[PDB]
């Protein structure tokens, strides 16, 4: 043989749809079915959209979460949108995530993510503007100088032409822009990083398995977030954490769980997404050369379709979970108020029944009515415009500065059924 570097990874015929798996070998609620590698996962999901569209899976038990009871499984993207668009029969509150809330986890993850409006949209807005397409764009400087800075020194770090991409590029791009919108000093941004990486690497055993530490973590950040809370309630920033402290909701401010709880899901949402969108960008770029040389040829016409495939192709986000607050029944299936909900992202972006070629990576795809941010309505994600950007920027400092960009090796995945992540990725250039 294939044109390119001598170590690239192989490359993959654009379109082939991976094998459907019988539905005997599908086991959700199993951490063993999230280490099967994607083509498997990708024909079990392609498997339940045709046999099972709705499906009622066993909570994982992982160590120190309580399950609870399971959950029926949205596989069509029809219904993932249609459950997202409903929010006051498909509650957030008290989870979304498929176990069940406790105080000592609400402490620290009891945000907006996990509220209905109106204090959900009330709790949003102390923070909305600053995500707002218009705003996100007057940092364009900042996002380019840092991805910019990121290249560079993957070249100036290695004189043998390898590095990783995860630490080197896509971990610390997203991680410096969404910290800085915070007002975190920027020592403490590797600190942040690591937090955040444990709190959505849970059950990998490359992050953390002792529920001990993953509740140490998660006070250290909460305490973090409280001192640097505390600062700025006295000497004010132009930061968000000066708004978080400023703000009030009901007449109230918010409360310090409330602070450590907003700051948490602004840097673990900022932290575990996007990087995960560029890296397995650039696994899709050397499966699928023909693509890379497109977007490359004509970088600012093709980006606004090409970011948005990327995400579409990687779903960062597998799931979310909703929790129903009456009985309804989908497509034959009865499903009653109180029982969990979880919204397959991952498999809604595959639905042959609203996308054209489903298995095509196609950087020109439009329209791309893709569910990879939600599918809309009131959670829809806050930070997607910052996404996007970030995702643009750091394909566009690549193709300037190494455009022959490649993996070198199958990535690292991490074990997770919430995020499709990437550990790490190898790559080289010439
Ligand atoms: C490609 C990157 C990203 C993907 C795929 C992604 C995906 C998602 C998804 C699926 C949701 C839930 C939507 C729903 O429930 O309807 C969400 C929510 C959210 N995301 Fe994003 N996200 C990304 C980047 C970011 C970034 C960079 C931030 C920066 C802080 C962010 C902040 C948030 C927040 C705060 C919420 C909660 C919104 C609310 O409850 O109103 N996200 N994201
Ligand atoms: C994930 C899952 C688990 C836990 C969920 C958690 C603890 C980490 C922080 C999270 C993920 C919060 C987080 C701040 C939300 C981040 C949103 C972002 C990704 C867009 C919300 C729920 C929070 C573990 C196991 O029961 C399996 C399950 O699957
Ligand atoms: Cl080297
Ligand atoms: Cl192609
Ligand atoms: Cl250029
Ligand atoms: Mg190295
Ligand atoms: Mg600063």
């Amino acid at each position: 043989h294939h044109m390119g570097l001598n170590t690239a990874i192989a490359t993959r015929v654009n379109g082939t749809p991976p094998p459907e798996v019988p539905i005997a070998d599908i086991e959700l609620g199993s951490l063993d079915f999230w280490a099967l590698d994607d083509d498997v996962r990708d024909g079990a999901f392609a498997t339940l959209r045709r046999e099972a569209p709705i499906s009622f899976w066993p909570t994982i038990e992982l160590p120190g979460f309580v399950a609870g009871n399971g959950h029926w499984a949205l596989t069509k993207y029809d219904d993932v949108f249609y459950a997202s668009r409903h929010p006051d029969i498909f509650s957030s509150y008290p989870n979304i995530t498929i176990n069940d809330q406790t105080p000592e986890l609400a402490e620290y993850f009891g945000s907006m993510i996990v509220l209905d409006d109106p204090r959900h949209q009330r709790l949003r807005s102390i923070v909305s503007r600053a995500f707002t397409p218009k705003v996100v764009a007057r940092i364009e400087a900042a996002v380019r100088d840092r991805a910019h800075r990121l290249v560079s020194s993957m070249i100036a770090n290695n004189p043998d032409r390898q590095a990783d991409l995860v630490s080197e590029l896509a971990g610390p791009l997203p991680l410096q822009i969404i910290c800085d919108m915070m007002g975190i000093p920027k020592a403490d941004h590797q600190r942040i990083f690591h937090w955040t990486n444990v709190i959505l690497g849970f059950g990998d055993p490359d992050l953390a398995t002792d529920f001990d530490e993953f509740m140490q973590v998660s006070a250290d950040i909460g305490a973090y977030a409280t001192a640097l809370a505390e600062d700025r309630r006295v000497n004010h920033h132009d930061d968000l954490t000066s708004s978080l402290v400023e703000a009030e909701v009901d007449g109230e401010r918010l409360s310090s769980r409330e602070i450590a709880s907003f700051f948490i899901l602004l840097v673990v949402a900022g932290n575990e997404t996007t990087r995960n969108a560029i890296t397995h960008g650039v696994l899709a770029l050397s499966r699928y050369p023909e693509q890379r040389d497109r977007w490359w040829s004509d970088f600012d016409g093709l980006a606004p379709t090409a970011v948005e495939e990327i995400v579409r192709w990687a779903s960062p986000v597998v799931y979310m979970r909703r929790t129903l607050t009456q009985d309804i029944e989908l497509r034959g299936t009865k499903m009653a108020a109180g029982d969990k909900v979880s919204l397959w992202y991952c498999s809604a972006n595959r639905d042959e029944s609203k996308f054209a070629d489903p298995w095509t990576f196609d950087l020109a795809r439009n329209p791309n009515p893709h569910l990879g941010f939600g599918g809309g309505g009131a959670h829809f994600c806050l930070g997607a415009n910052l996404a996007r950007r970030e995702i643009r920027v750091a394909f566009d400092e690549l193709r300037r500065q190494m455009p022959d960009v490649v993996a070198t090796e199958e990535p690292a995945r991490l074990l997770s059924q919430f995020i499709h992540g990437i550990k790490t990725l190898p790559v080289t250039w010439s």
